Protein backbone atom coordinates (compact mmCIF):
# COMPACT_ATOMS: atom_id res chain seq x y z
CA UNK A 1 0.00 0.00 0.00
CA UNK A 2 2.78 2.23 -0.28
CA UNK A 3 2.74 6.09 1.02
CA UNK A 4 6.25 6.79 0.70
CA UNK A 5 6.06 10.48 -0.43
CA UNK A 6 4.51 11.03 2.73
CA UNK A 7 7.93 10.63 5.23
CA UNK A 8 9.88 11.46 1.79
CA UNK A 9 11.50 14.71 0.54
CA UNK A 10 13.66 15.61 -2.92
CA UNK A 11 12.21 12.65 -5.06
CA UNK A 12 13.34 12.04 -8.12
CA UNK A 13 13.42 9.54 -11.10
CA UNK A 14 16.03 8.74 -13.78
CA UNK A 15 15.06 6.27 -16.08
CA UNK A 16 13.80 3.04 -13.96
CA UNK A 17 14.89 4.37 -11.12
CA UNK A 18 13.42 5.86 -7.82
CA UNK A 19 15.71 7.98 -5.58
CA UNK A 20 14.14 9.74 -2.32
CA UNK A 21 15.12 11.30 1.32
CA UNK A 22 12.91 9.53 3.69
CA UNK A 23 12.26 10.09 7.33
CA UNK A 24 13.49 7.16 9.87
CA UNK A 25 11.50 6.08 12.37
CA UNK A 26 13.83 7.80 15.12
CA UNK A 27 14.25 11.09 13.49
CA UNK A 28 16.92 10.71 11.32
CA UNK A 29 16.87 10.78 7.24
CA UNK A 30 18.25 8.47 4.55
CA UNK A 31 18.71 8.40 0.65
CA UNK A 32 17.70 5.51 -1.02
CA UNK A 33 16.84 3.79 -4.76
CA UNK A 34 14.37 2.00 -5.95
CA UNK A 35 14.83 0.29 -9.58
CA UNK A 36 10.69 -0.02 -10.78
CA UNK A 37 12.17 -2.03 -14.03
CA UNK A 38 11.10 -5.62 -11.94
CA UNK A 39 7.23 -3.70 -10.59
CA UNK A 40 6.39 -1.96 -13.59
CA UNK A 41 5.79 -3.42 -17.24
CA UNK A 42 4.20 -1.64 -20.15
CA UNK A 43 1.28 -3.33 -21.35
CA UNK A 44 0.02 -1.59 -24.99
CA UNK A 45 1.27 1.89 -23.53
CA UNK A 46 0.11 1.91 -20.09
CA UNK A 47 2.35 1.40 -17.28
CA UNK A 48 1.05 -1.02 -14.77
CA UNK A 49 2.24 -2.24 -11.43
CA UNK A 50 3.15 -6.18 -12.24
CA UNK A 51 1.55 -9.13 -11.40
CA UNK A 52 2.13 -10.99 -7.81
CA UNK A 53 4.29 -13.61 -8.41
CA UNK A 54 2.79 -16.31 -10.42
CA UNK A 55 3.16 -19.07 -7.37
CA UNK A 56 0.26 -17.14 -5.56
CA UNK A 57 -2.49 -17.39 -8.46
CA UNK A 58 -1.03 -20.82 -10.35
CA UNK A 59 -1.29 -24.46 -9.03
CA UNK A 60 0.82 -27.92 -9.56
CA UNK A 61 4.00 -26.37 -11.14
CA UNK A 62 5.55 -29.00 -12.41
CA UNK A 63 8.58 -29.52 -15.23
CA UNK A 64 6.95 -31.94 -17.98
CA UNK A 65 9.47 -32.93 -19.86
CA UNK A 66 12.62 -31.50 -20.24
CA UNK A 67 12.17 -27.61 -20.49
CA UNK A 68 8.15 -27.62 -20.08
CA UNK A 69 6.79 -25.32 -16.68
CA UNK A 70 2.92 -26.66 -16.27
CA UNK A 71 0.31 -25.69 -14.06
CA UNK A 72 -3.02 -24.39 -13.73
CA UNK A 73 -3.90 -20.85 -13.03
CA UNK A 74 -6.91 -18.76 -12.32
CA UNK A 75 -8.13 -16.65 -15.01
CA UNK A 76 -9.36 -13.10 -14.31
CA UNK A 77 -12.81 -14.75 -14.39
CA UNK A 78 -11.30 -16.75 -11.33
CA UNK A 79 -11.45 -20.18 -12.74
CA UNK A 80 -8.16 -22.65 -12.85
CA UNK A 81 -7.05 -23.21 -16.54
CA UNK A 82 -4.24 -25.75 -17.92
CA UNK A 83 -1.50 -23.91 -19.40
CA UNK A 84 2.41 -24.61 -20.00
CA UNK A 85 5.55 -22.30 -21.38
CA UNK A 86 8.40 -23.49 -22.75
CA UNK A 87 11.17 -23.11 -20.39
CA UNK A 88 13.80 -23.11 -23.20
CA UNK A 89 12.58 -20.08 -24.79
CA UNK A 90 14.95 -18.24 -21.99
CA UNK A 91 16.57 -19.95 -19.86
CA UNK A 92 19.85 -20.64 -20.73
CA UNK A 93 23.07 -22.82 -19.54
CA UNK A 94 25.48 -19.96 -18.76
CA UNK A 95 28.81 -22.11 -18.15
CA UNK A 96 26.95 -24.75 -15.44
CA UNK A 97 24.39 -21.52 -14.26
CA UNK A 98 20.23 -21.49 -14.64
CA UNK A 99 20.27 -18.06 -16.04
CA UNK A 100 17.28 -15.87 -17.56
CA UNK A 101 17.92 -14.65 -21.10
NA1 LIG B 1 21.75 8.63 2.97
NA1 LIG C 1 21.57 5.65 1.91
Amino acid sequence: LGKFSQTCYNSAIQGSVLTSTCERTNGGYNTSSIDLNSVIENVDGSLKWQPSNFIETCRNTQLAGSSELAAECKTRAQQFVSTKINLDDHIANIDGTLKYE
